[PDB]
């Protein structure tokens, strides 16, 4: 751990803005802060006060009260992760389509690190590698916006955050460069968001091609603490998980997947 700190230099905010903001780029604003409770909470607070957060990026070197799905947490230590939130205007898109945005986010994350490295997307949005959770995605709503949060373990050690975690460094990526990764990440997200906004079928085909969950036997932990065990067959037009339970189709809009 003490050694991993020597592989955690800070992000160059100036250089990242030079790469990501400007003509042709959807990103309107990027800031790197030293510390916050939750980048999602922060962009949601901005929007609740009237700010236009469409194409706004907030990166945090450290995150002390990270949020997960379904009232869970997200652990981080300083400079170990890429922790960021982006604002996406969604009010132009019918509400039944908004869950795709979270699927698209996980695809963006997976694609931006895949070349550096059992690996793929667990439905809905989380990125697994060698069975460990490599990145967490969390989208929340602040009309007319969705705030899309990513926490990507770059040099983060499982013993620092969670027993089931993995990171680029634990997958053997030598000394991962968070500036390079964050630029690849935010360029991938931009295209994926544009794809979502325009109902591009390539989004669904690329998600299916990256899914670890489709085809596998799963147990799905439903909101409310009921479990269903079936075989995940597909996602539908709303990105809902289609389960085969001994012949019957069960379509799940929210849940925690365990692969069996
Ligand atoms: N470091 C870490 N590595 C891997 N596993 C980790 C971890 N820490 C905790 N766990 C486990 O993962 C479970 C939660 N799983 S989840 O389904 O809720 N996934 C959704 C995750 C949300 C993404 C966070 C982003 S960061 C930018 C923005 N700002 C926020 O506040 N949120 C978003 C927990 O209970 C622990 O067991």
């Amino acid at each position: 751990m003490t050694d991993r700190d020597r592989l955690r230099p800070p992000l160059d905010e100036r250089s990242l803005r030079d790469q990501l903001i400007g003509a042709g780029s959807g990103w309107r604003q990027l800031d790197v802060v030293a510390q916050t409770g939750s980048t999602n909470a922060d962009l949601l607070a901005r929007a609740a006060s009237g700010a236009d957060i469409d194409g706004v990026v907030l990166i945090a070197e450290h995150q002390t009260a990270g949020r997960g799905r379904h009232g869970r947490g997200w652990a981080a230590t300083a400079r170990a992760q890429i922790i960021l939130s982006v604002g996406v205007r969604v009010v132009d898109v019918p509400v039944q389509a908004w869950g795709w945005l979270s699927l698209a986010a996980g695809l963006a994350v997976l694609d931006s690190v895949a070349p550096l490295i059992e690996t793929g997307l667990k439905w809905p949005n989380d990125v697994l590698a060698r069975g460990g959770k490599l990145a967490g995605i969390l989208a929340e709503v602040a009309q007319p916006f969705v705030v899309l949060g990513v926490g990507l373990n770059v040099t983060q050690a499982p013993e620092e955050v969670d027993p089931d975690a993995t990171s680029l460094l634990d997958l053997g990526v030598a000394a991962p460069d968070r500036n390079r990764i964050a630029s690849r990440l935010l360029r991938e997200l931009e295209a994926r968001i544009i794809q979502w906004r325009n109902a591009n079928p390539q989004l669904a085909a690329d998600y299916r091609a990256r899914s670890l969950t489709i085809g596998s036997r799963v147990r799905v932990e439903l909101p409310g603490g009921q479990d269903v065990v079936g075989i995940a067959r597909d996602i539908d037009d709303q990105g809902r998980l289609c389960l085969d339970v001994g012949g019957r189709t069960v379509v799940v809009s929210a849940g925690d997947v365990v692969h069996l």
